[PDB]
């Protein structure tokens, strides 16, 4: 029916149908259109105090709860969504990976190289899609597939 990860979902607000990925949590209106050996990602990760390494280049010690992260992810993915602001600015701001500094950029990678759930995730989007929150040991990932 639908591509990989893809499911059928109704709004509990309006009733209208919608589509949802449960592989990388992204979820739109539209029905989503028609794998490679690689792909291109950017992302931008939102750590927490149960992340691996609670630390990053914006904070010596973070602390904020799993929870917060994920608020901070939402509000990220709904000014992305609105053009308010565009991932690239976002990720370079706020990413607590060090790719930041690329724009969140992570260049190419094959299957069995990066977090599984990300990679899952990075495999399922097509070119120019971007996920909901992605959930690793790191922390919270927005994930835009670019190639
Ligand atoms: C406007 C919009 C937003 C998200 C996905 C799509 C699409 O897959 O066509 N379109
Ligand atoms: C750039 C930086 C600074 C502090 C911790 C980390 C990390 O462990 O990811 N990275
Ligand atoms: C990621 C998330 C979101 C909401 C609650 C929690 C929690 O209870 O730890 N975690
Ligand atoms: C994965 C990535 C991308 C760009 C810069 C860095 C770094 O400086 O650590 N890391």
């Amino acid at each position: 029916k639908l591509p990989p990860g893809w499911e059928k979902a109704m709004s509990r607000s309006s009733g209208r149908v919608y589509y949802f990925n449960h592989i990388t949590n992204a979820s739109q209106w539209e029905r989503p259109s028609g794998e490679p050996a690689r792909v291109r990602c950017s992302h931008l990760l939102v750590k927490h105090s149960q992340s691996r390494r609670p630390s990053s280049w914006r904070q010596e010690k973070i602390t904020r709860t799993k929870e917060e992260a994920l608020e901070l992810i939402n509000g990220y993915i709904q000014k992305i969504k609105s053009g308010e602001e565009d991932f690239e600015s976002l990720a370079s701001q706020f990413s607590d990976c060090s790719s930041a500094k690329a724009r969140g950029d992570l260049g190419a990678f094959s299957r069995g190289q990066m977090q599984k759930p990300f990679e899952d995730a990075s495999f399922a989007l097509r070119t120019g899609e971007m996920s909901g929150p992605v959930f690793t040991d790191s922390g919270i990932h927005i994930i835009l597939r670019t190639e």
